[PDB]
């Protein structure tokens, strides 16, 4: 019986610097509680929906650091490996993500990133604990996590995959660049590389917008005001009249436009001093001898990036990534971040957390596939920094899209915020949250196994706007394209139909 495999396994498992602390049979319909999870992740259950075999892990990855590892091994299994990835700053296992790729049949891993919890505070003093974000984690599940499935399974796996975004976009990449052999493919979504550069731009949001009350900040109100002019400059651009910009680098919106006039109310349009703002938030973050660190936020962010980037506070993340590793000095004072530290960031780069090496000719050679795709109304990580390493990446191993497009393929999606959620066909199936179904059309991960196992390349990558949620009837669909492409409505028919548009 799996049952019976599964309360026999602990006795198989002989790893080195591995402890198990525990295996566990999950029949599908438990509603898994996790009372051990970090409160700052703010998860304490999980729906398992079918049937695995749970175990649980303490890795030793130096004589100072440890992983958190879980393997989610099921029943109904494909013959595919897959590790998943983390958020943000944190060890926070993404279980989530392990209760989707298991019940599609994957035998699963995911660790906790070498610490517990959404602080930066763990890799003070630590360097082996940040080698375990950097990269030592992520790796670690992988050669722990095919050990284990080849132990349970007779037939072991036949290939191995990768499903992360975020941080695990980085790590994503990371394995593509330094692991090129741990995946033969990789789907990697809104990725935090260029990360330390990417620290730097989250932090220079508060040097533009000031705290909150002073003449250089905008209220959420004001953001969104800026938001509805953004959209009569930009949202007809690619045709379509839907409040969404199909694709905003074709926006490049001027602010002065919505400058209090004599006799307007100040509650609906800008200072020139917030205009100012607006522009200066529109534009790429530069550093000393006046070379581009990271690019212009995009627009059309505004109403979730008012709250999470342009709050009046400094961005959390990057105050952390100052205080407990660029200075090591946990009152150092975000507030008057200068591009001078920038510089002292950038040149530190701690195990190459960058993770912006362009040439990734290993992983071609390797028969590797990656799949990246990014929001085009993320408030998080600009979706032109995915634009920006795809140029990097034609530069430097000097061939086209066509040739890139043999291994690497990037999609933009349009009315996707920062992973998932947005005002357009966001469903793209990269997690539950997203998911329209299994099969390959409208399910990323999916179409990668079907690159990968039928030699099948995605042209598109399809996305449903739901009416409310996953799970909910699905108002429409589009077909994303494949960058350098844009979308463009065409017809004949509304904009809700996948057919009335053309990428271009
Ligand atoms: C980080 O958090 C994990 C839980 O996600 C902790 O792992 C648990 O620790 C206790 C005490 O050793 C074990 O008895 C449990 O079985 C563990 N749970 C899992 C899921 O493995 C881990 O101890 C924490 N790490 C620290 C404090 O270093
Ligand atoms: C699982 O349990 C938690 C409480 O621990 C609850 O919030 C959640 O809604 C449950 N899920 C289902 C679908 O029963
Ligand atoms: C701990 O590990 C470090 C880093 O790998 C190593 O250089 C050092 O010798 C070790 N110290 C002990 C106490 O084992
Ligand atoms: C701004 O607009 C959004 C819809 O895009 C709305 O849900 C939100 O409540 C508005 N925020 C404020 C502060 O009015
Ligand atoms: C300006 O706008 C607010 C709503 O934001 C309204 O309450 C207030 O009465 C208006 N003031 C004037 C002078 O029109
Ligand atoms: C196209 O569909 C949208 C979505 O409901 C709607 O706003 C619009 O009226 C439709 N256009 C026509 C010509 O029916
Ligand atoms: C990190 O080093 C590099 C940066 C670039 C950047 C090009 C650009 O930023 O416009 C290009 C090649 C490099 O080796
Ligand atoms: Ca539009």
């Amino acid at each position: 019986t799996f049952q019976g495999k599964c309360t026999g396994f602990a006795d198989k498992i002989n790893l080195p610097n591995v402890r198990v602390n525990f295996v566990n049979y999950v029949p599908g319909g438990t509603n898994l509680s996790l009372p051990d999870n970090p409160t700052s992740c703010g998860t304490t259950s999980q729906v398992v929906s079918e049937d695995v075999c749970r175990i649980a892990m303490a890795v030793a990855t130096s004589n100072s650091s440890e992983i958190t590892l879980e393997a989610w091994l099921p029943q109904n299994y494909t013959g595919r490996f897959l590790s998943t990835g983390n958020g943000g700053l944190s060890g926070c296992i993404q279980y989530y993500d392990l209760a989707y790729t298991s019940g599609l049949g994957f035998a699963t891993v995911g660790a906790n990133s070498g610490h517990n919890g959404t602080s930066g505070e763990p890799f003070y003093h630590h360097p082996e604990v940040l080698e375990d974000f950097v990269h030592r984690s992520v790796h670690t599940g992988v050669v722990v996590g095919k050990q284990l499935t080849k132990l349970f399974y007779e037939e072991g796996f036949k290939k191995s995959y990768y499903l992360g975004c975020s941080t695990g976009g980085r790590q994503g990449f990371k394995s593509v660049q330094k692991y090129p052999n741990d995946f033969d493919g990789v789907v990697a979504g809104a990725p935090a590389f260029n990360m330390i550069n990417l620290m730097s731009w989250s932090a220079h949001f508060y040097s533009i917008t000031g705290p909150v009350g002073s003449d250089t900040y905008l209220s959420p109100d004001l953001w969104n005001i800026t938001h509805k002019e953004i959209l009569r400059q930009c949202d007809g651009i690619d045709g379509a009249e839907d409040g969404i910009i199909e694709d905003p680098s074709l926006c490049s919106p001027v602010l002065e436009a919505i400058i209090c006039k004599p006799g307007q109310n100040t509650t609906e349009c800008l200072t020139g001093k917030q205009a100012h703002t607006v522009r200066e938030i529109f534009s790429p973050l530069y550093g000393v001898n006046g070379t581009l660190l990271y690019p212009r936020m995009q627009p059309g962010s505004e109403v979730m990036a008012s709250s999470i980037m342009y709050n009046g506070q400094p961005f959390q993340y990057s105050a952390d990534w100052y205080r407990y590793v660029v200075y090591e000095n946990p009152n150092w004072d975000a507030t008057k971040f200068s591009v001078r530290d920038a510089a002292v960031a950038l040149k530190q780069n701690p195990f190459n957390l960058q993770t912006w090496d362009a040439d990734i000719s290993s992983f071609r050679k390797a028969g590797g596939k990656v799949l990246t795709y990014h929001g085009l109304m993320d408030q998080l990580i600009s979706s032109e920094n995915s634009k920006l390493y795809y140029a990097r990446v034609a530069e430097t191993m000097n061939v086209p899209p066509e040739e890139l497009d043999e291994f690497y393929r990037f999609f933009q999606i349009s009315g996707m915020a920062h992973c998932s959620g947005g005002d357009g066909a966001y469903g793209i199936g990269n997690q539950l949250v997203t998911y329209n179904d299994a099969n390959p059309e409208n399910n990323v991960l999916m179409a990668m196994v079907q690159w990968v196992e039928k030699g099948i390349a995605p042209e598109t990558i399809r996305g449903a706007k739901f009416t409310n949620g996953t799970g909910s009837a699905v108002e429409y669909t589009r077909k994303h394209c494949r960058y350098p492409r844009r979308n463009v409505y065409k017809g004949p028919g509304n904009y809700t139909d996948e057919n009335a548009w053309q990428c271009v």
